[PDB]
């Protein structure tokens, strides 16, 4: 209960530099990159091998996978200032505005803006511009910057709504079989984004474009954990919303998927990360 997460709109300007200034102390150290590296090799781990689904994503475990994997940011994040948790970037407010671009989010004492088009949509301003901040390609070797391009697809023109959010909090069951991208009335593949897709997080992905486009080299943009903050918390609110439903599946589904499995690539399980608050932590709107 005690880390708060805020939402980035309300941070103090104070607050945002801190969090800037402690990423950049992470990348500098070396820290950063075992997070880049850790999702790369998730989305490699097929479950089970041949199959769609992978130890990260297109399955059962993509919301607990995700809330591990911040949770040990924010931990690291912690360790060089006591003072810093990870802030949420609320993309269905955003997406209300005229130009969602010109989101505060995206300020240069920030998250910095759009890619240049003139320079192949590499990213020069805010404290990640190229020659600021490193990027690393999905076999681990340099790629020289980071990019983005705001809704520049023709399958996410827009953010997702306030409206898409709601409706994925209707859903009852937390998922359902056979736990993969063609799961129906399954509150796991709604919020992933499967369903007549692209919806909601994978929509946000295609929205930002660039290394955020593509699933292995997301990362590379902090933005990311951003975002998964945001999609840490519509679950938080779900659990609390229907506290009578729990994990599925509880068994039998495929190994790294179970209520009691490991989560390649750490030992933690499902169990291990289902109540937030026993993690250390709350979203400012709880409170
Ligand atoms: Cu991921
Ligand atoms: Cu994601």
């Amino acid at each position: 209960k005690y880390r708060v997460r805020k939402n980035v709109l309300h941070l103090t300007d104070t607050e945002k530099r801190d969090f800037v200034r402690t990423v950049l102390i992470l990348k500098e150290k070396g820290i950063y990159d075992r997070y880049i590296a850790w999702h790369g090799a998730a989305g490699k781990f097929h479950t089970p091998p041949g199959s769609d689904r992978n130890a990260a994503h297109m399955s059962s475990a993509f919301l607990p996978w995700h809330r591990e994997y911040l949770l040990r940011f924010e931990r690291d994040l912690q360790s060089i200032n006591p003072e810093v948790t990870l802030p949420y970037w609320e993309w269905e407010t955003d997406a209300q505005m005229q130009d969602p671009s010109q989101s505060q989010i995206w300020s240069a004492d920030f998250m910095g803006g759009n890619g240049n088009p003139i320079k192949d949509f590499i990213v020069d301003t805010g404290p990640f511009a190229a020659g600021r901040w490193t990027t690393i390609d999905e076999q681990g070797n340099p790629s020289g910057g980071l990019k983005r391009n705001f809704g520049a697809t023709k399958e996410a023109p827009t953010l997702p709504t306030r409206d898409d959010v709601l409706n994925a909090l209707k859903i009852t069951q937390y998922d359902t079989p056979p736990w993969d991208m063609t799961s129906q009335n399954s509150f796991r593949n709604q919020l992933e984004g499967f369903i007549n897709g692209p919806q909601l997080h994978n929509r946000v992905h295609r929205w930002v474009g660039g290394q955020m486009g593509v699933f292995p080299t997301a990362p590379n943009d902090p933005v990311f954990f951003l975002h998964h903050a945001n999609v840490d918390r519509i679950w938080a609110v779900w659990q609390i919303i229907h506290r009578n439903q729990n994990y599925q599946p509880m068994k039998n589904g495929p190994f790294g998927q179970n209520f009691r499995d490991p989560m390649y690539p750490w030992n933690t399980t499902p169990e291990d990360v289902m109540n937030h608050r026993k993690l250390g932590y709350v979203y400012d709107i709880e409170l």
